[PDB]
């Protein structure tokens, strides 16, 4: 009969699988057995007998543990049982390491007797309070910080101390999980209650902290995203207790050192605080300044609205360059306003350029469209610059809406200067069809319209400030990562490919004068030399995916009947491939990324829509071009509000740990330690009026 | 070593973070803990102890607070313990919305003994009956209402009121939290079933006013959404408690000044009350007034049945028209008979419209199937003149199905008077290759095929009435909204390439005589022009999606090879954008929006299938076209209905509030306040038995 020789054990290897306790441990006597289910039981009276009886003649040892680890004192800090707590700490049983164990358990009055005076399930370097933190309990924590208790400094991420690099390489995986230890500790949102001068401001930095941490290490990644999640939720629900419009105004206008605080939890990129609906009440108040009821209005009247501003738009910004002090020169001051006019300046710019869409003369001079765009070009390229100069370097090299500003604004410099290059090395009218491939009025007009492309494109950004394309832009900007993932390997067997094809058919390149009409490569009538060279056979083999390659480019001039059924056949493979596997795979990971975005979409798009909104709020870069390159002929307090600032923070942390505890306390299911606390209570009851009876 | 400078505090800024109480507040002492400890256990006889003790000597504050906010009276109520709670207020503890507390914690026992006689949890404008009415307790919710309360009554969306407009200029975040909670009060289910003379009545107003608001409060809108939907489920499951079909009737029936609350709540779009099984199994009777036996026929039999009827609509309508009362003559008048009858009128108007499908006269008269179809056509537009008279205008506007009718007969009424003007103003026979491009006749019969085409897709409406086919055209209207929202920046990308490509390509613009067949544009067998102007390109950049446009329009006559591959770079940027990004996105959006409607098709569906029965129950409208258009040869009451109407919601209100409190009594899962007050049960149990013995 075949077996299994080896399971369990290697050298005892016959048709059974003899059972024995290979770790022994050291068995509990049955005196000390029958003194530990007496504690369990709750029975003070053999409890205390046994007690004495041990005091007196020593026969059992009242520091004897069950086989799984757990003593007298922590059984009876398990039953929540105090009085039987007190019974042994009064006849002086070991103490070691059960204050965690209370505090784990969260029995209040297990801590304050155990703060009032081996096998451990606790990492060594666990500490009360940090312990306590990690239970988020707010009396335990507050019980220990009463006491001077400190948590050991976290180092920076990039820090390369002696200490750091000497503990990670004595011990990686102990000062990982130190580290982990200290910072969800810290993370405590009732650790942060207490013991933060400003609780929302900690808790801002504390989740950039941790996020940044998930992003460096690794290794233990989710836990320190989960920190960082606590944290922020944290702050949101502390922005969530504020009761009045006086205290958000206080909380949201704070400086550490208008909007100062929200300005920061923007740049900490707080999502869940910014999409606060009292804050996003309070951001609509502030960008709807001119019309006190736009919320309550007839979606013709918005848009009748809208048009006539946008229309209006020239002259708003001639009357706050001349005037900025009147009924229309500070009008355009006001941020709804604002965007309307720089939009309607914007789709002004689109016009033009569909106008100036609307021959032989080498370096013409610009037409009157062109004329009126060039100014339009200087204030996009001075608010550019201006932007680079007023919210730094960095600021500006972080959005990506900035990046095809800039590769607009370049482009239309390089027409400009491609058109004045040919304005003045070029003035005889010499028929197009002959001109050169490099002309400079070919690639200046070239530019141009790839800049038209970008400038109509870059309308995109304004479906922020919508409702609807709000959040269709947040998800085509967040599936725009799997579109680069998946180009990725895309271009990697497209590049295989085309070597594979170009290799098979570089001998049979043919010149363009034996073509048909003289045209050589796919973009003619009758396509040819499809993979002749590396760059036609990239642009084939690109055409390909949308079908715009005819099949008959795989055969050769040539009777080559097996040549051309290898190329024929690398391109079916390469068909099937890149469309059904390639294109297919992406469709999947744009479903499941719609779908993980489709839950956090609303969040995203509010924080999105009030950096727009914000970005209006400031008094510079009011006027739109062309309007912005026209010269215009032009301590006690902070104290007061600190004070102010820490009594909206205390009324807005003792509601927070309301809130907290009832959450808890009103939590559907029941965990079988209260099922056993309960028999320890009646069992104890039980017993107790046997003693008595 | 590199530390956290700054995480909890700034001023103390070494590689410890010391722990303090930053916002210290008072704490208690040790007689004060002690006696709201004994409160916490229960034990009456050390807390009465206390009592005395501080009464006579008052060494103990009695109004103590827990460093948490709870008090002694609040601890007492936490505890459901009612006997130390009249020792409490015998002793005239601080009684400041505690009855709140009561109320929230649902112990009816402390709300009576508190209504017989700082820091808080609740908003300031929180009153106990609103409390009452959140926690949708119909014990607490009826003892109240026994004393005179009162709920402030919510202004209109567009109220601008000065109290109204005072209120959110103080204190925005309070005027809407104070709407959101008195809103949430008249919610409740529990208080719209007392207090309302109407419940279901009341419940269809108070969920369409919420959905109005959710829509108007763009933020707080999921609160209003979710008690719209309570509402609904409250009319839902009183239509559900009904026990016999008179209660039914008596309920549907019912004017407030057949069926009329059903059309209230069709009016409202209370679509889980009108999908109700019993509601639905009292309009299938009444749809299928002809048949008693419909349900159980073999599908052969209801097919040859519904042709037979088809086939006989002429007959059964030209009966009605002369004698309404016969054995034929009311026999259209029963619902599914007009159903079948219209269906076989607009059946054989599209085979009509068929044969008309199936040469050189300038404006020829009518042929014999378009006088047949002139009066289809005629009644076509007599029936929506005649919606618009009866149903009025905005109810018209409402459907969209209204829109495409109005579109079909504008078309077919310009159809008419074109080939009336062509008629008038042509007689000679030209033939039609010199025809002028605006001929009278060519436009009629595009405009003729165009309204041929709306008509028969005007049968989609039928797949309303088809178990099948009904929830897949509910699944198609619901997607088409994220096709127009897709279609958005479809548009918006399109005409970006669109410009850029047309400023690239409009140099290279030819003449039709060029071509090789004097053909422009890409319509002909060899395209050409695609990019030449702007309505072109954009015809051009649309027939790319299907792959209908060939690659070499990308190529200029002249040898310019940087500005043809320039051009062939935007449409392959086009390509990739517009068909996998866009198209692919689209496919995930209508993916996610397919699984979001699917748990709600089968209510939307029947709620569709309602309307479309009910639109055949009215008297009017019963002759289908071309016989619609055919002139014809021609309280004390209320009170006892009101009175049935009364006693049957009273019947269903007792029956609801049953099933309410029994389908919270059989919930699964225990919060642990549940197990703290059993432990305090026990607790007082095992002191009281202390102190006896
Ligand atoms: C040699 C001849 C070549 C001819 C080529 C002609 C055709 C050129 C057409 C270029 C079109 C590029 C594609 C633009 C698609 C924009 C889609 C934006 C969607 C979106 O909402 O993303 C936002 C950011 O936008 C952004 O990320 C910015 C979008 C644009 C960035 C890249 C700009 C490339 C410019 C190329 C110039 C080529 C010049 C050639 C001479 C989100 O914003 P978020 O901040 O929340 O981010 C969240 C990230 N998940
Ligand atoms: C210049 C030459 C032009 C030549 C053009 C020739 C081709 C024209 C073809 C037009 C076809 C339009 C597309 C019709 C698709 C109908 C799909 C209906 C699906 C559906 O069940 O939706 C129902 C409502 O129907 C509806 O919403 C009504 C559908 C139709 C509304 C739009 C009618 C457009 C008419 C265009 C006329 C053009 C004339 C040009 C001279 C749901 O109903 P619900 O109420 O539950 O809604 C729920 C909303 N989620
Ligand atoms: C699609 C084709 C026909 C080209 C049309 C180009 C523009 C005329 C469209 C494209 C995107 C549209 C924009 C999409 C996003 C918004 C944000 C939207 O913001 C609001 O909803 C106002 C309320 C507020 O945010 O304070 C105002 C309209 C606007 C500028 C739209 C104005 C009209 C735009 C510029
Ligand atoms: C698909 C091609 C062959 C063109 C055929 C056109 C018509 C002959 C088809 C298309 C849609 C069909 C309709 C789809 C929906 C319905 C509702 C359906 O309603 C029922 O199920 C009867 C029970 C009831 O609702 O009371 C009756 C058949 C009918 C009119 C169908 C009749 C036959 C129709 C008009
Ligand atoms: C759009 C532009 C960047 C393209 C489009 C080509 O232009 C032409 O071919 C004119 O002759 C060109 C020159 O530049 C390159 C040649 C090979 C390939 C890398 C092409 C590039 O295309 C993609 O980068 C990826 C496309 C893709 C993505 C997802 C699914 C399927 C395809
Ligand atoms: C790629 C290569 C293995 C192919 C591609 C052909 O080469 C050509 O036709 C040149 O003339 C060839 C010779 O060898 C076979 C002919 C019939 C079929 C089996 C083809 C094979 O193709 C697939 O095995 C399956 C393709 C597929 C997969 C998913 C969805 C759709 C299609
Ligand atoms: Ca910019
Ligand atoms: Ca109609
Ligand atoms: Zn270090
Ligand atoms: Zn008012």
């Amino acid at each position: 009969p075949e077996f299994m020789a080896q399971l369990y054990y290697k050298k005892v290897n016959r048709d059974r699988i003899p059972l024995q306790i290979v770790r022994a441990e050291t068995e509990l006597s049955a005196e000390e057995k029958a003194f530990l289910n007496a504690v369990e039981k709750g029975d003070y009276a053999t409890v205390k007998q046994a007690l004495q009886e041990a005091e007196i003649y020593y026969n059992v040892n009242i520091n004897c543990m069950d086989p799984l680890g757990r003593s007298a004192l922590l059984i009876a800090i398990e039953n929540e049982n105090l009085e039987i707590m007190e019974l042994l700490l009064n006849h002086s049983v070991y103490v070691g390491d059960a204050l965690l164990y209370a505090i784990r358990k969260e029995v209040v009055g297990a801590v304050e007797l155990l703060l009032s005076y081996q096998f451990s399930e606790f990492t060594p370097d666990i500490t009360p309070i940090m312990l306590a933190a990690h239970t988020n309990n707010y009396e335990i924590i507050k019980l220990l910080v009463q006491k001077r208790v400190t948590i050991p400094r976290p180092h920076q991420i990039r820090c390369n101390c002696v200490e750091c690099v000497s503990s990670s390489e004595v011990d990686s995986l102990r000062h990982s999980r130190s580290r982990l230890n200290i910072y969800k500790a810290l993370a405590s949102p009732s650790l942060i209650a207490l013991s933060s001068e400003d609780p929302i401001l900690t808790a801002f930095r504390l989740g950039w902290e941790l996020k940044e941490l998930s992003k460096v290490e690794n290794e233990f990644k989710a836990e320190y995203e989960e920190l960082s999640q606590q944290c922020k939720l944290f702050a949101k629900d502390l922005l969530d207790q504020a009761r009045s419009s006086r205290e958000l105004e206080i909380i949201l206008n704070h400086r550490d050192d208008d909007l100062a605080k929200l300005k920061v939890a923007i740049k900490y990129h707080q999502k869940e605080f910014v999409a606060q609906p009292n804050c996003q009440q309070l951001l609509a108040t502030l960008w709807y300044d001119g019309f006190p009821g736009w919320r309550r209005k007839h979606w013709v009247v918005k848009l009748l609205t809208c048009m006539t501003i946008g229309f209006l738009f020239p002259m708003l910004s001639i009357a706050y360059l001349i005037s900025p002090r009147s009924n229309l020169g500070l009008f355009i001051k006001k941020p709804f306003i604002k965007f309307i006019c720089h939009t309607a300046s914007y789709l002004t710019f689109l016009f033009m350029l569909l106008l100036a869409s609307q021959l032989h003369v080498q370096g013409p001079p610009p037409t009157v469209v062109e004329w009126m765009i060039l100014p339009w070009v200087l204030g996009f390229i001075w608010g550019e610059i201006k932007e680079m100069w007023d919210g730094g370097f960095t600021e500006y090299i972080h959005d990506w809406w900035n990046l095809m500003d800039f590769a607009m604004n370049s482009l239309y410099l390089a027409t400009i200067s491609l058109k004045i290059v040919a304005y003045v090395k070029y003035n005889g009218s010499r028929p197009r069809e002959e001109w050169e491939m490099w002309h400079p009025t070919l690639i200046a007009e070239a530019l141009f319209a790839i800049s038209n492309i970008l400038s109509s494109l870059r309308l995109i950004s304004l479906f922020t400030a919508n409702s609807h394309l709000g959040p269709l832009q947040i998800s085509l900007g967040r599936m725009l990562l799997d579109i680069l993932k998946f180009l990725f390997i895309y271009c990697l067997v497209l590049l295989a490919f085309a070597n594979g094809l170009n290799q098979l058919y570089f001998y049979y390149e043919t010149r363009a004068i034996d073509e048909p009409n003289n045209c050589k490569g796919i973009r003619c009538e009758k396509q040819n030399n499809a993979f002749s060279t590396l760059f036609e056979t990239l642009q084939s083999l690109f055409w390909s995916v949308f079908g715009l390659l005819n099949l008959y480019v795989t055969n050769v001039k040539a009777r080559h009947e097996f040549t051309e059924f290898v190329g024929a056949t690398m391109f079916g493979t390469y068909n099937v491939i890149s469309l059904v596997v390639l294109l297919n795979m992406l469709i999947a990971m744009m479903n499941n990324s719609y779908q993980l975005i489709a839950d956090h979409a609303d969040i995203e798009w509010k924080f999105a829509r009030t950096k727009l909104w914000m970005s209006y709020f400031d008094e510079g870069g009011t006027l739109p071009p062309p309007f912005n390159i026209i010269p215009s002929p032009k301590n006690a307090d902070s104290l007061i509000q600190n004070q102010h600032y820490q009594e909206v923070i205390r009324n807005l942390v003792k509601r927070y740990v309301a809130a907290m505890i009832r959450n808890s306390k009103t939590h559907e299911g029941l965990t079988e330690e209260n099922f056993k606390e309960l028999k320890q209570d009646i069992s104890s009851f039980r017993y107790e009026v046997l003693d008595l009876l």
